[PDB]
């Protein structure tokens, strides 16, 4: 897979980003992931936890997957990096996604996703509390 740049436009929830991509915004919706909606428990708390990591960045880049690059929202689904740190994964490592909606084919990062969440349920992290 490849890295490609984006500009933040606005953050939005825990595992959705607006972003410029190549000269036009967009959605973004992580990859692998799942974390709960602003109204459900750790859902502020995910939200804010992505809004810092994109706020702070000074790059950001997205990475597409194998497979389909949107969904049928017209959201792009990628690997989101902030200063070359994976958002998905560091959400899932923190307690704060599960890793979720894993479709074959536009799965290339399971396995390194697992892993984390292995390690924030042995952490009793968050969600895994
Ligand atoms: C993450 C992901 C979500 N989706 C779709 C499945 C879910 O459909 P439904 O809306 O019908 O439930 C929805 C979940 O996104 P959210 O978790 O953002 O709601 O996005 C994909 O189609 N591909 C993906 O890779
Ligand atoms: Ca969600």
């Amino acid at each position: 897979l490849h890295k490609e740049p984006a500009t933040l436009i606005k953050a939005i929830d825990g595992d959705t980003v607006k972003l410029m991509y190549k000269g036009q915004p967009m959605t973004f919706r992580d990859l692998l992931v799942d974390t709960p909606e602003f109204n459900e428990k750790y859902g502020p708390e995910a939200s804010a936890f992505t809004k810092k990591m994109v706020e702070n960045a000074k790059k950001i880049e997205v990475e597409f997957d194998k497979g389909q690059r949107t969904d049928k929202y017209g959201r792009g689904l990628a690997y989101i990096y902030a200063d070359g740190k994976m958002v998905n994964e560091a959400l899932v490592r923190q307690g704060l996604a599960k890793v979720a909606y894993v479709y074959k084919g536009n799965n290339t990062h399971e396995q390194l996703l697992r892993k984390a969440e292995a390690q924030a349920k042995k952490e009793k992290l968050n969600i895994w509390s």
